[PDB]
């Protein structure tokens, strides 16, 4: 399997998926805040569900949104970042690490948001988060820029 | 070529890259929306064509962005999926299928959305590209996980 | 160093880091003008700095998120099509300058966002930049074409 092309490889890929998963939960639960609050973006959804009334802004469709966006602001580059950084030929434990405690933040920043935990609770997640990015980023500079 | 580093990554490929044209098809459609509805996000943009009085939201401008944004949270996904999926050795047919559910699926999306078709056309175009996604996610998870 | 598998990827990563890094900047950057403007997306947020009346919109704020919507939008999409080029064996000059006028584009984009240059400033890098991106999804569709 091309799996294990390189030792760091298949945590990179498990703590991907999983947060693409944890997106694709994120856009459920908003469809469902969408159909409980009855909130829906679009004129012809609102219709549907009970009438034109209905296609309006809800803070909880909001708040959901930019957990959503928040997601597409760091787990995306994430998935650049890591994939590239899996095969630099880093410590395995050193590279767990990094994958680690991106997920454990990322989760806990959706949690925390949609939770709406207490300040500075989800800043906090997000931070931690960033740390491993900026040090993969930082190390791929490097590899990148030596290699021209 | 390097294309054929399996037999499914041309396909792939093909896909993802027409995916990405439609996302690009969607940006311009927005500029022309926010050119023939005169309505600008930007004091700057709304001065050089017409006055202040075009900065403003247009409902046309914002189902463009909300087209646009639901690709980001979809499309971008299946980029990364998609591609390590490739590398897993699945049946050509069977990958082939995934992608092509996908592909016609989005622009499905896009049609269903900037053309206002009654719901629940776009929400089932939307969960019909979805189920390929989830599929190839699984698929990832028991690879990574078996490879750890 | 893996990084040598094609002569043009390390110059593709080492721009790509670059820009992955530019819209962690535009990401601080709105932080920074959240809390200099007291505008919070939260009331959880808006409480810890000052009280619930800083729950609210600010124009830079939105000026800030329309900059890292658009690098979104972009930049997501030079990261799967860069990454898939750097592999179709492409003159080592043409792709650098491939990488080098999205690069320049891109960072000039934010800079014409953020400090509010006159029109149609921004419009013009936005353009530039997405010509490579035409380039080589084209040169994509027609590796991965031919290649079924
Ligand atoms: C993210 C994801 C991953 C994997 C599989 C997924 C499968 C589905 C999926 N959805 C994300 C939330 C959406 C949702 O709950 N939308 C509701 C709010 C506005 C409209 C309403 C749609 C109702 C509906 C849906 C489908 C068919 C008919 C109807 C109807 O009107 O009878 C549904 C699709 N995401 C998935
Ligand atoms: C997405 C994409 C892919 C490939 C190539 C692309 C090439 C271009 C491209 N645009 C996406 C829609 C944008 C658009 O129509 N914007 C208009 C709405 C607000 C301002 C206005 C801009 C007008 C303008 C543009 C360029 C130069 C001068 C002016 C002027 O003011 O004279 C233009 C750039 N996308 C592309
Ligand atoms: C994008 C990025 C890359 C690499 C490293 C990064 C490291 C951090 C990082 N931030 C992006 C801007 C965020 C920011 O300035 N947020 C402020 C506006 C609303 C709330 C406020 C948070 C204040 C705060 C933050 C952390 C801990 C405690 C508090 C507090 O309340 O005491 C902070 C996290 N991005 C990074
Ligand atoms: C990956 C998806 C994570 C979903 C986490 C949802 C957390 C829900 O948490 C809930 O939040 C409510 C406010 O929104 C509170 O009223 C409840 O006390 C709390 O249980
Ligand atoms: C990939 C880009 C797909 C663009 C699909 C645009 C579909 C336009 O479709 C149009 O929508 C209008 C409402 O918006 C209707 O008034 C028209 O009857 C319909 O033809
Ligand atoms: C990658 C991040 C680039 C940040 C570029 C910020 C450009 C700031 O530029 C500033 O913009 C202000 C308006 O916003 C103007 O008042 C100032 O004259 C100008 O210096
Ligand atoms: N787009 C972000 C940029 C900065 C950021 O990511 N901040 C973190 C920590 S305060 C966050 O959780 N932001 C909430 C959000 O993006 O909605 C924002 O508007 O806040
Ligand atoms: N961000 C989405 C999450 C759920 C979703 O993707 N729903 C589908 C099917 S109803 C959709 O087309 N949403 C419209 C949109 O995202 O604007 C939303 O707000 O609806
Ligand atoms: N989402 C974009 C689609 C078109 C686009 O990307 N336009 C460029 C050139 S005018 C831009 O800088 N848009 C500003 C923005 O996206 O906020 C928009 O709403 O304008
Ligand atoms: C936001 C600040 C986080 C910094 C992350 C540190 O990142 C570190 O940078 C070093 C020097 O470039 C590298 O040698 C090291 O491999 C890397 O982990
Ligand atoms: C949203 C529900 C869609 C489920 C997609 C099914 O996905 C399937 O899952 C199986 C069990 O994990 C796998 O053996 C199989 O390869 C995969 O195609
Ligand atoms: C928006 C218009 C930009 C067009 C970019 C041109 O792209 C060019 O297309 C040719 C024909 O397909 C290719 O042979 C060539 O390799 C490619 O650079």
């Amino acid at each position: 399997s091309l799996v294990m092309s390189s030792p760091a490889l298949p945590a990179f890929l498990l703590c991907s998926t999983l947060l693409v998963i944890k997106m694709y939960v994120v856009a459920i639960i908003t469809g469902q805040v969408r159909l409980r609050k009855k909130a829906f973006a679009n004129p012809e959804d609102a219709l549907r569900h009970g009438g034109p009334q209905y296609c309006r802004s809800d803070p909880d469709v909001e708040r959901c949104l930019r957990a959503h966006r928040n997601d597409m602001e760091t787990i995306y580059p994430f998935l650049f970042l890591g994939f590239v950084y899996s095969f630099l030929g880093p410590n395995p434990f050193v590279a767990w690490m990094h994958f680690l405690v991106f997920l454990v933040g990322r989760v806990a920043h959706t949690v925390a948001y949609l939770g709406k935990l207490r300040a500075p609770i989800r800043s906090v997640t997000y931070t931690l988060a960033q740390l491993p990015c900026a040090s993969m980023a930082l190390q791929i500079l490097w590899e990148a820029a030596r290699h021209l």
